[PDB]
């Protein structure tokens, strides 16, 4: 069996790899949690086993031959390189390695290939584009992707456990203080590393991190670059506008496509239903389609509103939906960890190609 | 002055129309409140005086000049056309007559010219379609608007009274008493006539209106229809997805066009700040955009988010936010009875261009 580590342990995702881990098939001889200095000496369960939380350092690898991070893109830079030296492989749930060409962008049930040649660090993609891929491969497979326009509809468990709080406690400020949405004081929302901070009750942020030299924020240009690298497929054309609502679990998506040829809906609907991962919840004479709060605690990404365009021959719009902290984060982290052992794929690297900082 | 009567006064809308025309203009010699029998023999204040609500009915119209109706698309089928034999020119806020080719569909900064050639019955557009129309009439006039795109974030204050309260009893059954949002009891949301409710407290519910027959539904139809009247243009494509969220105020709209010319930012920047009823809100590098909870209580639209596409050469983005209760609503239409007294068009009409039921 494994010697496997959690990087993270004690946060939003890393409570949900846990979970995913205690359901998971992979043979583990030893669990490891690592977190900060401050949860050092912590107790942490695995099943009914206490776990000692650990510091993160240079030196905490030895002996470990998987390591799930998802500790912020910081701590990725810091210790990712020194645990492929010690001969780990990563899987890792920042945005730090996701661009870099020697580092799989990976989706098990869409580029599951791009594993064969992991050079010790495995990129688990951005959660909203994670759930996008899974609705739209069954699509591509069968009619190609011209192009994909993107709303999103993101819930805070996104930004992290504090961003959870920082909502609840706004909406009980509201609602039993009488306070008005536009008086409530921020500390984090939109964007925790960002200057300004902004409510999010009864509110909707259109901004996710922070914004880049085009005016699109981080979060949409991740969706359009880490799109292009899973399908490997640069000609398809993205755009989007990731927005915040007061969610506290599962994202949503108004997707619109247009595809090569026409699909007719009929089939795309059947194809998506198909496609591992994805499930059609479609059936607008019963009032049926995905719903963020039926989508909590779920593995599985909930596709449904499927129609054509009004007028575009091509065009074909969707709603998708997803637990964020799952099929996008700890679920996707688990799947590919699933998938390097089954593959023969839990060893050490030779050549080291990461630099040590 | 004028004898002004608000049919459902006691509602969302209502209660916004008294507060539009307690700030307006318009010269107001007599204030009647109409609403069902359920309110009747009721009161509610117009400034310092107490008004008796009276039940709306077919003879109820006598002496007045005008009547703004927000109660709902069945009791404007019912009492409009007998306020129009009875010499009102009613101003209506709700669907049922706004593809009537004899009734004016009217966003006063973008068609006002329609008024003219009233009937008896001017029609306020949808509040999404509303706030769409005053961002972008200023771009159609300057470069042309071939499609929209646009994916809505709707406020529940949308659905009336009874869908905020079921909205804040949910948030309150939430996160005072640790309910789980699967676990909640739903009676309006997403759509009161509709056969099943679901939770909107945490939650995306991509229903708005019941389902047409081409898997639209009616909001979205609504914004298809309505802007091309508004617009007076057919060939404008537009394809909407509208979905309410948790927010009590305000819908905010992720909008995508392709304008007929190319359409420099700068200058769509300039020609939206520049247009009666619109305000930029656009100045990333201090993360300053519209949001839901800023424009509560202001008649403005609120633009920003403007970019181009990433590869569509005539596309751009952008989001738009107002207050669905007054430029959506009860501000649109005061403003509407306004332009009315301004152009000598608050008088009778000889002959009855509406059914009686
Ligand atoms: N949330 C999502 O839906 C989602 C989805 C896809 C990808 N991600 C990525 O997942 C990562 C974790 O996000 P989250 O939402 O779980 O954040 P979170 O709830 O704030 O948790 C942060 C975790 O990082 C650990 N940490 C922080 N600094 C550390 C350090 N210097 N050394 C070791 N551990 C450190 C914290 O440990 P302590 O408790 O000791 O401080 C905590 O366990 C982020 O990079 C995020 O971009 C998140
Ligand atoms: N809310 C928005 O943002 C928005 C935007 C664009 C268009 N609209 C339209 O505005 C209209 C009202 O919306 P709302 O959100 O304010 O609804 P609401 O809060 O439910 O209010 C309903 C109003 O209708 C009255 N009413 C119901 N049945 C009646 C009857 N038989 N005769 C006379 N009055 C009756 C009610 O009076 P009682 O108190 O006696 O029941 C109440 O005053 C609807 O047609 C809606 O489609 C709303």
């Amino acid at each position: 069996g494994y010697t496997v580590a959690v990087v993270g342990a004690t946060g939003a995702v890393g409570a949900q790899m846990i979970k995913m881990l205690e359901e998971s098939t992979l043979p583990i001889d030893k669990i490891r949690y690592l977190a900060s200095a401050r949860s050092a000496g912590k107790s942490l369960k695995f099943k009914d086993q206490d776990i000692t939380i650990e510091e993160t350092t240079e030196t905490a690898f030895e002996g470990v031959d998987i390591a799930l991070f998802s500790a912020g893109s910081s701590t990725s830079a810091k210790y990712a390189p020194y645990a492929v030296k010690a001969g780990v492989v990563v899987v890792d749930n920042t945005s730090y390695f996701r661009q870099n060409p020697d580092v799989p962008l990976v989706v098990p049930e869409v580029n599951a290939h791009a594993l064969d040649a992991h050079n010790g660090i495995i990129a688990c993609p951005n959660c909203s584009t994670i759930q996008m891929m899974v609705a739209l491969e069954p699509v591509r497979q069968k009619w190609g992707l011209d192009r994909i326009i993107v709303s999103t509809y993101q819930a805070v468990s996104g930004a992290g456990m504090g961003a959870i709080l920082e909502t609840q406690r706004e909406l009980r400020e509201v609602l039993n203080d009488g306070v008005k949405p536009c008086d409530l004081h921020a500390e984090i929302l939109p964007s925790g590393g960002d200057k300004k901070h902004y409510p999010i009750a009864f509110n909707a942020l259109p901004q996710i991190d922070v914004f880049t030299d085009n005016d699109y924020t981080y979060e949409e240009m991740k969706m359009t670059k880490e799109t292009k690298k899973i399908m490997e497929d640069d000609s398809i054309a993205v755009s989007a506008t990731c927005v915040r609502i007061p969610v506290l679990s599962a994202h949503s998506e108004s997707v619109y496509i247009e595809t090569k040829e026409v699909a007719p809906i009929e089939e795309v609907k059947a194809a998506i239903a198909a496609f591992p991962g994805a499930v059609l919840e479609d059936d607008v004479a019963h009032q049926i389609y995905p719903q963020a709060i039926n989508a909590v605690g779920s593995r599985d990404t909930f596709v449904g509103r499927i129609r054509k365009d009004l007028d575009a021959e091509k065009g074909i719009h969707m709603w998708v939906v997803s637990d964020n902290l799952l099929k996008g984060a700890a679920w996707n982290s688990v799947q590919i960890a699933e998938t390097l052992h089954e593959r023969g794929l839990v060893r050490p690297t030779a050549e080291l190609k990461f630099e040590l900082k």
